[PDB]
């Protein structure tokens, strides 16, 4: 199979083929992902030896997908070793691990008071609204924009987040399969994707920032949110959200997606919310 990004057509054969004798797998992350060493440390993705044609071809895929894009906030692609069996992906080793795991083991604790504030969270935004908007610029539609879909490269203050995972723009799995809390109206009722389907779930994903890793709309099932989307609702702020961080998530979550920000508008809203200081100087909910 083939793959098309910026202009340039690539196949299987332009993936850097990483002899399988330099790969040592040292543990278990979470197919299996692995923490591995070529020295380089990297993330193992690898693909089941009991498996479809249909997965095989989705994990050729995504290979195509990461190593063609070059950007500091989507993860690099060390190379593969698709000659050896069960097949590799390797990618970077993020330190940080996953973004949704990241907030929810990170929150500000009586023991830990500080852990993070407003800026490590706007950083964070930024980061992910920046690889976005290389996306957009490169007319390419993620699909499922979401804090589980991001990495950190590593747990302290300088992390950098990028977006981990293609699997979505890589399946283009049924109904309660679709990601349709992360979905605006016409994904999930026309099937239609554009550039302004990734804004929508950017507001979606700064909801999970800002709350600190919660699940989006608490205690709604996935057609009860399909029902309350449609018909104009919306979330609430999550605990302590300044205004103008909220504002910037409604301004996401707009019906007609003309009206919804392109990322350069986003990344414009976040540094600002950045440089003032009734937004940075809100103090994060404590959890006890
Ligand atoms: C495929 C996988 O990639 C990585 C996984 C990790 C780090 N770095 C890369 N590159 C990693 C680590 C290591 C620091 C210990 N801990 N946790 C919790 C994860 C996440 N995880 C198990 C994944 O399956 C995952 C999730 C999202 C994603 F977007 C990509 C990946």
């Amino acid at each position: 199979p083939n793959y098309c990004f910026a202009g340039k057509t690539s196949s299987i054969s332009d993936l850097k083929e990483v002899p399988r004798k330099n790969i040592t797998l040292i543990r278990g992350l979470g197919g299996e992902v692995y923490e591995g060493q070529v020295p380089l440390q990297v993330a193992v993705k690898t693909l089941p030896e009991v498996c479809s044609e249909q997965d095989e071809l989705d994990f050729l895929m995504e290979a195509l997908i990461i190593s063609k894009f070059n950007h500091q906030n989507i993860v690099r692609c060390i190379g593969v070793s698709l000659q050896s069996l069960p097949r590799f992906i390797l990618l970077e080793l993020m330190a940080g691990g996953d973004l949704k795991s990241f907030l929810r083991e990170t929150r500000p604790r009586p023991s830990q008071p500080s852990s993070l504030a407003m800026l490590d969270l706007l950083h964070v935004a930024r980061d992910i609204a920046c690889g976005c908007q290389y996306l957009e610029e490169n007319h390419f539609i993620h699909r499922d924009i979401a804090a589980r879909n991001c990495l950190l490269t590593c747990p302290g203050p300088g992390r950098v987040a990028k977006i981990g995972d293609f699997g979505m723009a890589r399946d283009i799995g049924g109904c309660a399969m679709l990601p349709v809390k992360w979905m605006p109206p016409e994904a999930f009722m026309e099937g239609i994707f554009t550039s302004k389907t990734d804004t929508w779930s950017f507001g979606v994903l700064l909801w999970e920032i800002f709350s600190l890793g919660y699940m989006p709309y608490p205690s709604k099932s996935n057609q009860e949110v399909l029902e309350f989307v449609t018909s104009g609702g919306r979330m609430d702020p999550p605990k302590n959200c300044p205004g103008p961080v909220y504002r910037i998530m409604t301004q996401c979550w707009q019906h007609q997606p003309e009206d919804r920000p392109n990322f350069a508008i986003i990344l414009e809203r976040i540094e600002y919310c950045t440089q003032d200081p009734d937004v940075i100087n809100t103090a994060l909910p404590i959890e006890y």
